[PDB]
């Protein structure tokens, strides 16, 4: 899957 | 701060 | 270069 | 925000 | 799991 | 080499 990163603090990597 | 990473999928980076 | 990430687990970041 | 990573060493993650 | 990152170029994140 | 990440914004990954 592709990994998409967000900064929300924490970093969240979510997948496709 | 340092980022500590975990995978559970979601990747989560938490700050120290 | 840009880093493109995938998860297969191993996370793999490839350079563009 | 979304996070974009670059490599040129050291990695840099920039927020969008 | 903990995620451990390596630069080998590519970035490889390996898990515990 | 191992990669360590820091956050202070922007993320920096430094090689060991």
């Amino acid at each position: 899957a592709k990994l998409v990163f967000f900064a929300e603090a924490a970093i969240i990597g979510l997948m496709v």
